[PDB]
């Protein structure tokens, strides 16, 4: 009762679960929420990449806003050297996943002449003519997007800088709603506008080539709006890239409004706060967090919560508490994973970040409750024929019962384990699989603890099930998960391939 | 449906309330949570003031662990001069409260090279001296620290980590002595003048109530503050302390105290029990214990106060970026909203308000995210559960204001109206946590000041005299609260509206509930 | 400690159950209304100021039989009774009389000429049912004439008929002109006068007869309080009573009584139509299989609760009490059950009309409404009241669900609501408070009508209309607070809920106060 909040998880009212929520109850060893960090000078050697996966990190994300693919190979060599100096012991290998976040569309100013200022409520043309896009000043700005006038009406707003300046509406005269310097090659905004620039530009086509030869296990899809933006991304991956996990972006408030078909096209979502913020007035974040991360949890798909998530951490050894409650509330809303952007690319205090998000995030794990949780998610699920999700269920609900250790999952593609996962059990879900990638993968899911399985393919193949069960009993008494005479939930199915998960084992540990 | 989250409102499940979130559904007018800013050099001035005042600023707090008495006074001053500057039309003035929050058990360093300014890069694994003797207070460099704990050398041991300026810096005890301490650098950072310190191990024996806590108590009285903020309360004997200082002449003053060390949080209760109300001081208590555990120590705590009806005050670098940026992070909105959503009654603004560049722009931003995140609170669940928890009691004072919150939801009123001396009958209302904002109407300054503690209270001060026909005094106070609510656009004529009002004059009387509608 | 108050404080409904308590006494406050057919053996003046004081609130009277004159006398003899106890205001307690038509009833003739012959009916016998009116006074173990001259249209080979509630079943083997031959599936002893069912058929009879319509308009002349519509199909049967009322009875409530397979089907338009619902489960249970009442039963007490229009539950609830001093356990079982379903009224129909024991059955329904009353899960009931009751503009809504959470919150003693037309003491019952609702009233059909609701006890106000507002308001007040203290439903002291408005006549109920008993 003293320790993982289970004083709170006996509440019968959400506010008296509140109530009991206790700094002395300490949380378990176990961390279900998923940890991504954005690669930069800060972390990207080998030595650095060791200790962010010692530290806590899941995904390394690679952002390709800038960078050639040259170096991009070079930044993904290292994790793999950094990954798999860990290989020799399989009961203790982590598996850690590569994730490419696309450039995207993006609207850009033209070159000044460099610096320029703007003011109060002064007057500035936006013009579309090549001939300006090497001379833009305060009286008149050129734009590389050639649809402007068709995407915007009078009394529109158009965001300059990452929002820095505002403004109000074969060209377009614009009245500065907020001013300040003007710069050359600055990144635009159209909020509420439906943008209708393309779901893949001609760079993301050539770095989505790139991400399929350099076997990445997923892509992080900027900008995403609607439905078909999903499918051009999906088309663009093809066969060779079909496995491939597709997260999308909701940057803006068309992704917003048109979420439902996006949520359906997709493999998971990121709440993209960072370009949101800019997009919609920032005191309304927090209501798409909770929409996309509600909505998300319905469908049993991965949810990412992103952007200045601990922020001041770029440049000190501790976060602000607005930051530490953050990342809890992130884990609290049902997000399956956190990420790092500046505080692991750019930042003095990379490990410290990966570290603290590793902390909060266990003992939020512990906060949760599940009690409503699990009975609101078993209401909202549709009652369908499938074996595996009424097996997936019934595991959960048998972990809840005799508080077991783990849901050891035996799983080919992910899927038995992801069905699991999407019931959000207490006990950590130990994904035993022998595709290197589904391991990799499973990081996007609350829960999963991925180990890949090494050993041979035995001829019994029920003597081949055993041992890899006996695996991952291996990997929980190890990491402290459980011990000997501790009860388990154990998942397999019916026969070999994916598919066939029906069979739910309440097992004593060895 | 379209409005205020209704279409959330309306869901059977807490999962499908956050299902439905509409960023395009706009809130009410109305905003429930209050905003207490602290006053500084960048927020002192009568003209800044006002536009604090404007832009929803709702109590004024004063730092005590610096400035003089005559700063202060000064500073408490341009806060009367702002705040009266809009009394001419009784309809628009907005009552503006004064908040002491007190030094407290501090520890703190002395100047680095006698000046308030400077700065020592400090190394780790380096060794740094720590001295009691007063010849190093303005003497203090890479090598040399003094701080002002005189008993430091007792409750610390070796091994013990000290953690310097909220708590960014941290060192480790090496080598004990009578007045010094020989410490090893075990976190690095730019080290500056009068930083705090931190014994998180420590069995730390300063007094509750210090003797400059004395002499700006002893001021708060005379200056006539709405409520003390007294700082590092571990057990209820501090809030009897802070209660027996300010005696019989500050009877009326709010004591609310700073939980913000493992003690307070363990013995919280007892504390909840001593105190007029609660802040989680953030700050402190994310040194003082591990700060990845805060969020677990802030919701006890506003579930607790929620759950006795007492307010709660979240507070410390909530929009922390804007004391630099005129807009804040997403992790900053974030914060605030939850604040509102866990239950707080208020909320706080320190250095983004008192030293920052952009102190209009730091109140402007809770008010927007306070009130977005009002409409968000899932009142379904919460009103049944506030219900369910308290107790079936015989006072007809609670009975009213549990009804008229239910008939508030009912009709989707546009206010309770509240007529109330001490302020208790709008506390009862706001303790059931009704959407629709509470306007309290006071002839009481005192209590219109002090209301702004609560979530949903919208204080008013009526200046009209007293009616020789009692009934007809009681409707002229109704009639002053439709007036106000349509000035400031809670409502418009024939809009509904809940009044409460008691049976005969005096505190302690209050029994009726009428829904009526706006003349 | 008393009225299941530790069941009450239950976090689920099966914990609620658990801790229910026979040694948890209720309060003396009986909120369900008790509806008894009189007869024979309950006409008399003196038996009927008995019927009062054991607990019975409205009269029903049963035109199947009995003609307009004798209905006359036994409306004299009820309101006679009533007013022998207007002399104490206090005690007074209002008396509602309900007509209960006759509608598409099909009845046999005389057995051998008798109206108390019998004969004997054996499984396996024929026996021949004609139209011909040469027999209506001649039926015997071979022949039974019955008054329903279409029933070779809308019956077949094979088809069913149900005699005297249901006892008798025939099987039809020959269809005829004017004649049917049937075999005798199950037998017993055939009388004179009983009532047929025809399940499978399509029945062609109005559903307002000549003598409904006579009856209707009788209706309205003697000053009834509601009536009781058999055998209700639709909504333009409803339609069609109302129209008979007219303006002269526009103000009389009407019940439309459920009795066959139509009128569950077509119950939304019905229930649209109506003033109330009587779960008729007598001819229902012969209509439809008797193993599918209860469901019938439950989703109409349910969609009455959900659209605040008054339910009655009845037929055979104590039945061997027409013969016995004391019911079986699933007669208590019924009646508690009744109440737990959330229905307004129980009912007694043979029980009080013809029984042995017609005082100790309404004693009974009495003593187990009361029981049942506590035992009410009220937590989960008010809840779902509250989210399924739409959000209104209505300021007399917002007052009433507020006046019955602030009961709740103190545990009052009773909901005092001062009421012209009683539409803001209903709109109080419909949100389930437990406390008992005191409805103070000048107007004495309102105070009649009242006992319709759950929960509601009509207190008639014979004091003038005092000359300053305030002073009449108060004056009915205190007559309820005097009314409340003399039937022991509170003390001195005691906190109790008062429902006004801000100024005189109907539609302005908004004033809510919490008030000590003096
Ligand atoms: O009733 C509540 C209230 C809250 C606080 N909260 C956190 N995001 C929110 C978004 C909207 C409303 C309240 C919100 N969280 C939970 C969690 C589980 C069950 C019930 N909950
Ligand atoms: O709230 C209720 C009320 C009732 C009716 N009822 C039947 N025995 C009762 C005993 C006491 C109170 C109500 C009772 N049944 C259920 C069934 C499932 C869930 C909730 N229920
Ligand atoms: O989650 P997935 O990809 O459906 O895989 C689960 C599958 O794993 C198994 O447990 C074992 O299959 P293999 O022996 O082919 O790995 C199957 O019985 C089951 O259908
Ligand atoms: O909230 P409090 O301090 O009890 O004050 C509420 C009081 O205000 C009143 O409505 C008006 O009283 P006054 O006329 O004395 O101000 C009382 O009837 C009621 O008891
Ligand atoms: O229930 P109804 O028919 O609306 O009548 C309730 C009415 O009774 C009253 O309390 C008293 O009215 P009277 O003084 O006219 O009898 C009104 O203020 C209120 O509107």
């Amino acid at each position: 009762i003293q320790t993982q909040q289970l004083h709170a998880a006996m509440a019968d009212t959400f506010l008296e679960h509140m109530c009991r929520l206790d700094i002395d109850s300490p949380p378990i060893t176990a961390r279900n929420t998923g940890i991504i960090c954005t690669i930069g000078p800060a972390s990207r050697s080998v030595e650095t990449l060791k200790e962010m996966i010692k530290s806590g990190m899941n995904v390394a994300r690679l952002n390709f806003s800038h960078g050639t693919h040259e170096y991009h190979a070079e930044t993904i060599k290292n994790v793999r050297t950094a990954t798999e100096s860990f290989a020799s012991d399989p009961i203790l290998y982590r598996p850690v996943a590569v994730a490419l976040d696309t450039k995207g569309p993006e609207i850009r100013t033209g070159l000044i002449k460099a610096e320029v200022e703007l003011k109060k409520g002064a007057t500035l043309k936006i013009t579309l003519d090549n001939a300006y896009m090497e001379k833009c000043d305060e009286n008149i700005l050129w734009l590389d997007y050639k649809n402007i006038c068709k995407v915007v009406e009078v009394g529109s707003k158009i965001y300059v800088d990452d929002g820095l300046i505002s403004l109000q509406v074969d060209f377009l005269v614009t009245e500065v709603e907020n001013g300040g310097s003007l710069g050359s090659k600055k990144g635009v905004n159209l909020p509420g506008a439906a943008v209708d620039l393309p779901a893949v530009s001609e760079k993301d086509i050539q770095d989505l080539k790139f991400g399929v030869e350099q076997d990445v296990d997923m892509v992080f899809a900027s900008f995403i709006r609607k439905a078909s933006d999903v499918h051009e991304v999906r088309k663009v991956l093809g066969e060779k890239g079909k496995n491939i996990k597709i997260i999308s972006k909701i940057e803006n408030h068309e992704g917003v409004r048109r979420f439902d078909e996006i949520l359906e096209a997709s493999d998971g979502i990121m709440v993209a706060r960072g370009d949101l913020g800019i997009e919609i007035p920032a005191e309304k974040v927090f209501l798409a967090q909770k929409m996309m991360i509600g909505r998300c949890n319905r469908a049993g798909k991965p949810v990412i919560c992103a952007t200045q998530m601990l922020e001041s951490m770029i440049k000190k050894p501790r976060p602000t508490r607005a930051e530490g409650s953050d990342v809890a509330n992130a884990v609290l809303d049902g997000a399956d994973c956190i990420m790092l952007s500046g505080e692991t690319a750019k930042g003095d205090y990379p490990l410290e970040a990966v570290r603290m998000q590793h902390l909060i995030a266990r003992e939020a794990e512990a906060a949760i409750y599940h009690l409503q949780l699990f009975e609101e998610l078993r209401r909202l699920a549709p009652i369908t024929s499938d074996p595996t999700e009424a097996t997936a269920v019934g595991a959960v609900e048998a972990s809840f019962k005799c508080c077991s250790g783990a849901i050891i999952v035996l799983t080919k593609s992910g899927r038995s384990a992801h069905q699991v996962a999407r019931y959000r059990p207490r006990a950590p879900i130990i994904a035993v699989t022998r595709n290197p990638q589904t391991a990799r993968q499973a990081h996007l899911y609350r829960g999963i603890f991925p180990v890949l399985c090494k050993d041979p393919v035995q001829e019994a193949w029920a003597e081949d099930v055993d041992l890899r069960v006996n695996f991952a009993m291996n990997v929980g008494k190890a990491r402290g998960f459980f011990k000997k005479g501790d009860v388990v939930i154990v998942l397999t199915g019916w026969r070999p391939g994916s598919g066939f998960t029906n069979t739910m084992r309440v097992v004593p540990v060895p």
